[PDB]
């Protein structure tokens, strides 16, 4: 047994690399997104910005999923990195349905890691899901819902060149 | 049998003044019922949630401002229940415009009425504390949500209905 | 058919938040009375009001907080009727303390129950949510409201009343 | 007539000549109620500067009704101010009694000045009065009542003195 190791399953361990995948496939999901938005055909440079953030933040969800893993004394296992489904994203109003469906998918898998922590008795780590990774999701998920609402409404061609200019 | 401060206050404005608590608390609820409703992340206009947000607390101080009056003057605070709104969703920015400018007006003409209660007992400081601290802004709520409704017509739906939301409210 | 947001939220989660928000405003309500009590002539403690008034203005906020947070789950806000309070005075000091901490209770184990409703429909976020945001604050309060009693069966009436009001509150 | 005289009529100059020499007597019971809680053997300070406040305040009342009767083209006739009734107050419960029904006493008056200007349709009048003199007079009446329900609280002997320390 590693140092740390107490009240730490492998079936958790191995959650936790998973779910580090999956966080790194998300933040390359969104810098796909970032560098569509930046081309010269698409230009809105706030919705660039926006997928770009969101980019930085997905990796840095995951370094802080590694650090949780040695600081339990797990082992960092990484796996390929899937490129997205597709090469560009339609309009912003399709790319934010499309993002809105991706953490979506990535808040199932945070509770269903909760649930491998909840079985095996692990406090410590469903408290540090809840507050680091659950607590976000909600807040991400409502966001983005707010961004679809608002595109719709302002519809497409002006309004989605005011949205960026005025929310993003 | 009277409250130390009492004098020139008739029991008529006394309970004059506890139905208009009673109104500014209802008219509170309803514009933190707005505020929520803009909230939706199916609505998503945020600075009209500001607007009502702001709106519920000042109705809700207009409220205790009475009811520190009630007291001053030797009165006795009732409370009553607060009704719910009449609805659970407002429609449009437009018919939430259109749905405040009636409260208002309804708030407006309670008022008044409780002045003509003040006015034909004699309480020349209850007709002058309602003018100054209530009728006055009345008049320049009223006026205020008028302008948003005329906006509201002119900008029209979708686009205008976001782009107010960021430039005026 | 579901809202946009929804994921892991079960109807009777979304229907008991609704039951906690209407007793939020309920608490609120009785608060706001105790601090109008206190203001009053004959009774005329302004801390004592100061504290009830603060305490009235936290409970709204408590309200508006689980108001968002249906929101952001997606759940939809349905309001009702915020009864008035049970009396229309509140007796001594202590005597409002006693029934601020049998309230306080109250509210408490209806959270509590809330967050059973969480629990069994595997509703983490929401658990830790209450747990933070809500059972944390409510022991604070339960503590804070239990040192007062105590304080002022040691303080006794008359002139402990108002030391009590000048020092502490 | 002089200069200003415009919708102003004898009956309120001479109701407003009245109020004056009212304020001034109210003034003069303050100031004998100061000079008592300033005695050897009452010695209550704060008491005392509570009276001297309310002294200067009302007989700065006077003049602003001075000021007004020749804002309006009135004329200003004194009469003797009189002695208070008492040389001295009692406790400080008494005293705040008392003054309860000074305070009372003037404000009757002005509603009774402010009818004056009403029936003479003397609008500024009564403006003026509302603003300047009623509204004051509600809130010092409050005051006083609070002062004497405070003081019954607190009782005789270290309660006065608490008081005195406290919120005078
Ligand atoms: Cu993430
Ligand atoms: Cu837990
Ligand atoms: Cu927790
Ligand atoms: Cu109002
Ligand atoms: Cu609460
Ligand atoms: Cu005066
Ligand atoms: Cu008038
Ligand atoms: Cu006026
Ligand atoms: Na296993
Ligand atoms: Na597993
Ligand atoms: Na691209
Ligand atoms: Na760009
Ligand atoms: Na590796
Ligand atoms: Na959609
Ligand atoms: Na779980
Ligand atoms: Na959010
Ligand atoms: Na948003
Ligand atoms: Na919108
Ligand atoms: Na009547
Ligand atoms: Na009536
Ligand atoms: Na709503
Ligand atoms: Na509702
Ligand atoms: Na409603
Ligand atoms: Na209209
Ligand atoms: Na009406
Ligand atoms: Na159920
Ligand atoms: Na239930
Ligand atoms: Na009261
Ligand atoms: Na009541
Ligand atoms: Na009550
Ligand atoms: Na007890
Ligand atoms: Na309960
Ligand atoms: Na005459
Ligand atoms: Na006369
Ligand atoms: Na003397
Ligand atoms: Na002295
Ligand atoms: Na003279
Ligand atoms: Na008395
Ligand atoms: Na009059
Ligand atoms: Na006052
Ligand atoms: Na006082
Ligand atoms: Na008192």
């Amino acid at each position: 047994q590693t140092q740390p190791r107490q009240n730490f399953h492998v079936e958790s361990e191995a959650g936790i690399n998973k779910q580090i995948n999956m966080e790194l496939y998300a933040s390359y999901v969104y810098q796909s997104m970032y560098m569509y938005f930046d081309r010269d055909d698409v230009a809105l440079p706030s919705f660039a910005k926006y997928f770009k953030h969101n980019s930085e933040e997905e990796r840095e969800h995951a370094e802080k999923l590694m650090k949780y893993q040695n600081k339990r004394g797990g082992r960092i296992v990484l796996q390929d990195i899937q490129k997205p489904d597709l090469d560009e994203w339609g309009s912003p109003l399709e790319a934010m349905q499309t993002t809105l469906a991706l953490e979506k998918s990535v808040n199932q898998a945070l509770l269903d890691l909760h649930k491998i922590a909840d079985k095996h008795g692990d406090a410590q780590m469903m408290d540090f899901l809840e507050g680091e990774y659950l607590k976000e999701q909600v807040d991400a998920i409502e966001e983005i819902s707010d961004h679809i609402t608002n595109l719709k409404r302002v519809g497409t061609g002006l309004g989605e060149y005011m949205y960026d200019k005025e929310t993003m």
